[PDB]
């Protein structure tokens, strides 16, 4: 059996009122529906919210949610659940406008275990939601309250807790300091984020502003202001505030960026002027960090596509639009030369992981690797290459033509160009030393070479060596991290056939040179 | 008839020792060569360098330049003049290392009528190149001087005239401050600017670091540091830190990028920690301002290239790689929300503008301008478009369709895909508002979609309706500018077919919307 291309009637058909305390049931059997990203059973979702971990360790992935078409708008927060951030559970819609001129736009979720709120007399589970709510003319914070553990919210009955009178106000994230609540919120067409403060949640005071920082693009969004923990040592951390520009990102379209930095409760203060983009694709945007995590893990997720084509991709007809990045762990490192670098890897992956596909220690060499046979569509890989350590005291001892190139070739069984579907291809000399193309060939899709805004090449270009490089294939999407995660990239693919194996090539390596690749097929969550 | 795709072997045959105090013949008729735009006869160019303007009114330009090979190597000064930017005369390459183990890497130059150097006693009219000087171990700058206009350098005899025991020390651009030299300088590898001061050219004291500022990317390289003067009032000015970065920027390889602020004549302050890209597509780098301008002109140019391609670029066969943007007349405005913007105009294109192919008032039509009668296969096109006031007041009113493509279209008689060799596309409204697209696609070009860092497509989003578009298309290479040169891109084009006409068209425009488009045919400089 190949996966369909379109499905049964029942299962893109939208409803036209909300469903309301019952489960949306998805048919989750597309050819580029992903098998190990979360997307919504059946319409259109972007940005997370409300991301944290209850006392149980349920994870509480919330998103912004068009129950009623493929496209933005009637914004809900959707709702589904998981203990490992890979088997999803679907619950019903968690958060709904007071009317269907409103719209529940982005926002967090934190833990109230002390009553802080006054929401929580009989309960130490207390959730409460700060919220976004979008009218025609104001965007304002408001909050709702959980006391069954985050499935259903009542609205506080004094909101709205926060406003400036403007409609371009948005996407609260609040969390605890020391003796306090902290709000980072977006003054989105001002360039700043503001930083409020509150003892309970409900009454917020100014307290800062961070303004004109990295790049602007067209509005900044969905602000995180995060202690990340450093990758070489746990011991040690440092504040960073993510920020999400859309449109007018480089590349064209949403991006995010970061500010590592110092926050003492009141006032964040970045260490320089640099700017510093998180992902060298163009395919992830809105990361949110999870509340409450465990033993100092800094987890986020992403929205694994980009405002310029999102509403236009086409899946639409597999019942749904968009799914979330892997969900990621986080470090902050120092790489050569550049210094500061947010670290990101895919949150462990052991869950889903299935049997070896391949195995192989042979270095300038091309393995070829069928996964026909792997129903879920999905693998991971990694590849590691340890030069001699005399072409590390010594690089102009490495070839010209010393390279790594990764192809993801069309099935033979569910065919139509024999181009791929995506490359990999990394130089460690010669004139484009250090150089990493990440390519979705225009030759590979209809769809995407007609798209005027989705770009086929990206790249990164390293200064070290590559010595690592882990990669996840999942149907419609690829994510690539290199060198422990310091540099990574989330890659949407609308091949015409479905992906059906994958070459890895190395050539003109070094004498000495310790290569090993690993290959596994994924197990579907679905 | 149709233009040569290969040449003479005595036209592509490089010297295998370089010629002093001669003219290097050009063959200028290769398909991919450009008629309007500076290239180098032969051999590869990248960097403007030395550019000033002498008191009789002829603009120098310099240029790294391997006269032995088609790659980057063996770098001296070229060296052309022009008194109009456009009709470039070749002249005897200008600066050479002193041996066959050193390089003449990127620098400035500036008249000394005053004779602060002490180098020119007896003329009012010498002129001091500061360049870098790179050996295996060192990048050390060094003075050079010249009495007869430009064209005969002799090195200062006490070279170097500034070290700091450096490998990554690079790119002085020299100026006069009311009583003083400045020179800014790359600590490229640290992402430092550097100022020094000097009363002669020779003696340089520390004054100022300017260091992490916008983009990082792999290295800070040719930094300006220059007052430009205001789009709306000619008698405002500030002063811009222009920076080149590669590799490392966000398309991939090199990109300038801009800080408005500050200058006292130590000391450059930003007035933001913000960073702006000065380019929306990858092939506009190391942009240098002409020294000695008249009448407050801000006028610029740049390396039209990228350096993850620029070496492997199929220009070899005609007998060149590397060509300059347009020559830009530069100001600075506010545009809506976004604020500070570097405006790129085209600099006086009428010494090259030939007649009319077609004047239109024609709105929600497609006009097809056929231009195989046009030599210089090379036209300048103009579109203007006024929104009523309701639309203007009322976006609302605005059709989700309204939308402006324009096509670049392959000869029938000069052959095949009938790919586009380019496109533009932008939307007025709609899912993606603002968007502006600008695409080579991979289908128009074999070498363009084999190579991995060769982008096919660009975009800007504007907050503004756009109301007027300005484009250059000359052979091989597309500039535009949107709504007065507040945005602008340079991109190369190497499609496998010459193009031979373009169609311009608007659709879904409001009621009362005025459109004007202009095309005319260029006449060839060469
Ligand atoms: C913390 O940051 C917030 C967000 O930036 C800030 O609130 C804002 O203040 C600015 C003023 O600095 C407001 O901007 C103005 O809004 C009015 C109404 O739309 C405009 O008429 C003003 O226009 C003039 O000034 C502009 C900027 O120089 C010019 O470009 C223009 O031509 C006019 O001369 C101006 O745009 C903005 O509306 C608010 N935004 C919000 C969301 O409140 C707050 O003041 C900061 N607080 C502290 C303590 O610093
Ligand atoms: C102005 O900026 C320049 C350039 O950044 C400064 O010089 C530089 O100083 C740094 C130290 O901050 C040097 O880094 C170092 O590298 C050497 C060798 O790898 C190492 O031994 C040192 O311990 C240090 O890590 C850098 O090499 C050097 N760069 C250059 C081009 O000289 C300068 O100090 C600044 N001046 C002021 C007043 O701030
Ligand atoms: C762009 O707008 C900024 C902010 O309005 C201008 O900067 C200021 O200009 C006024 C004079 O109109 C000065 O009094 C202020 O001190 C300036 N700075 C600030 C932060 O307000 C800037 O001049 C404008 N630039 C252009 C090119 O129009
Ligand atoms: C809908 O709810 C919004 C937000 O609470 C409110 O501003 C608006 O007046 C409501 N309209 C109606 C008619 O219910
Ligand atoms: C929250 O605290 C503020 C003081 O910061 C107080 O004015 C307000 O009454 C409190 N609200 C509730 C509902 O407890
Ligand atoms: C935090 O730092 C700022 C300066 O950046 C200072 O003004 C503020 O008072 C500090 N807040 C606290 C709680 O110390
Ligand atoms: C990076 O290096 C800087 C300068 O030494 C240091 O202050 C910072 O703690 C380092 N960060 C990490 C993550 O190692
Ligand atoms: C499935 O495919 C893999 C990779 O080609 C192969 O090693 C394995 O033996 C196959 N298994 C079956 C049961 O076909
Ligand atoms: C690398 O080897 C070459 C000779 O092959 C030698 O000239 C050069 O100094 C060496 N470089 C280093 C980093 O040791
Ligand atoms: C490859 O190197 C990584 C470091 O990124 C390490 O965690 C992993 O165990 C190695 N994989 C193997 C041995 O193939
Ligand atoms: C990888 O592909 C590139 C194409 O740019 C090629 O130049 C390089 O030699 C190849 N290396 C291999 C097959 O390992
Ligand atoms: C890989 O090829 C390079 C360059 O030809 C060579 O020096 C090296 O010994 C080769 N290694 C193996 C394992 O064949
Ligand atoms: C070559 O010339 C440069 C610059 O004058 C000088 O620094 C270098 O030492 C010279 N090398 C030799 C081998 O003459
Ligand atoms: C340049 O000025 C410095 C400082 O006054 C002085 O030491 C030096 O002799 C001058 N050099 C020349 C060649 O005039
Ligand atoms: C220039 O400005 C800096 C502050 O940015 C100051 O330290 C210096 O004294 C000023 N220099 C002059 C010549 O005024
Ligand atoms: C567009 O408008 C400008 C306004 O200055 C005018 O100079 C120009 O002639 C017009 N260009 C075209 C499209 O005719
Ligand atoms: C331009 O192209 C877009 C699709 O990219 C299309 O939707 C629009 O209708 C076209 N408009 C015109 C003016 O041809
Ligand atoms: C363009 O076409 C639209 C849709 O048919 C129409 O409403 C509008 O009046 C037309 N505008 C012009 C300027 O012809
Ligand atoms: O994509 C992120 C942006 O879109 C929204 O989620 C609305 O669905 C906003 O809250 C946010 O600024
Ligand atoms: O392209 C810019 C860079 O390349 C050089 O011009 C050498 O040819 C350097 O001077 C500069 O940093
Ligand atoms: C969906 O698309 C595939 C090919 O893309 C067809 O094979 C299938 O029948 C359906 O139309
Ligand atoms: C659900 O959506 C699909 C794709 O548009 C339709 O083909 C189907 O009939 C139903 O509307
Ligand atoms: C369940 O109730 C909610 C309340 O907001 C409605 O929005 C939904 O349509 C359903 O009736
Ligand atoms: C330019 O091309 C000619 C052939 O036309 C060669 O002979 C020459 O060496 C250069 O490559
Ligand atoms: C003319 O002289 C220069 C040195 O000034 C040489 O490099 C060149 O080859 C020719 O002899």
């Amino acid at each position: 059996s190949c996966a369909p291309t379109s499905l049964p009637a029942s299962a893109t058909e939208l409803p036209t009122t909300v469903p309301t305390g019952t489960v949306i049931t998805g048919d989750y059997t597309g050819s580029y529906r992903p098998q190990v990203h979360y997307s919504p059973p059946k319409g259109f979702m972007n940005a997370p919210n409300g991301c944290h971990r209850d006392r149980n360790g349920t994870y509480h992935l919330y998103y912004q949610y068009n129950p009623l078409e493929y496209v933005a708008g009637n914004q809900h927060w959707g709702h589904a659940t998981s203990d490992d951030l890979y088997h999803w559970t679907n619950q019903p819609i968690a958060i709904f406008p007071p009317n269907s001129t409103s719209q529940v736009f982005s926002g967090s979720a934190v833990l109230d275990p002390n009553n802080t709120s006054g929401f929580f007399p009989n309960t130490t589970d207390g959730v409460v939601a700060v919220y976004t709510l979008n009218t025609p003319t104001l965007q304002v914070q408001e909050v709702a309250y959980s006391t069954d553990g985050g499935y259903n919210f009542t609205p506080y009955e004094n909101n709205p807790v926060l406003s400036v009178g403007s409609n371009q106000f948005r996407d609260p994230k609040v969390f605890w300091y020391e003796d306090h609540w902290v709000m980072a919120v977006a003054a989105a067409n001002d360039f700043t984020i503001e930083i409020y403060t509150s003892p309970n949640l409900t009454s917020w005071t100014f307290a800062s502003n961070f303004t004109h920082h990295g790049l602007l693009g067209l509005a900044y969004e969905c602000p995180n202001l995060v202690q990340v923990p450093f990758q070489d040592d746990p011991s040690k951390s440092a504040w960073l505030m993510y920020i999400s520009i859309n449109p007018g990102a480089p590349l064209g379209g949403s991006v995010g960026q970061y500010f590592p930095g110092d926050f003492n409760g009141t006032h964040f203060v970045a260490y320089d002027s640099a700017a510093r983009i998180a992902d060298f694709a163009k395919d992830n945007y809105a990361s949110q960090w999870f509340a409450d995590t465990e033993n100092g893990e800094s987890i986020s997720i992403a929205w694994a596509s980009n405002w310029q084509y999102t509403q236009q991709v086409p899946t639409s007809a597999q019942a749904f639009r968009s799914a979330m990045s892997l969900p990621r762990r986080n470090y902050l490192t120092n790489i050569t030369r550049l210094g500061w670098d947010l670290v990101s890897l895919p949150y462990d992956l052991s869950p889903v992981v299935g049997p070896s596909l391949l195995s192989s220690s042979e270095a300038n060499s091309t393995a070829d690797v069928d996964f026909t046979n792997v129903t879920s569509n999905a693998v991971w890989f990694s590849l590691n290459v340890t030069l001699p350590d005399a072409a590390i005291q010594n690089a102009s001892l490495i070839s010209a033509d010393a390279s790594i190139n990764i192809t993801f070739l069309p099935s033979t069984k569910c065919s139509g160009s024999d181009s791929p579907a995506a490359t990999l291809t990394y130089f460690y000399a010669g004139l484009t030393n250090g150089a990493l193309a990440l390519t979705r060939p225009a030759a590979s899709s209809s769809w995407g070479a007609e798209n005027p805004f989705f770009t086929d090449k990206f790249s990164y270009t390293l200064v070290d060596p590559l010595t690592s490089l882990v990669g996840v294939f999942d149907r419609s999407m690829l994510e690539v991290f290199v060198n422990e995660g310091a540099h990574s990239a989330t890659m949407l693919v609308f091949p015409d056939s479905p992906v059906g194996s994958m070459k890895v090539a190395t050539g003109g390596l070094p004498e000495g040179t310790q290569v090993n690749l690993q290959v596994n097929g994924l197990e579907s969550t679905w």
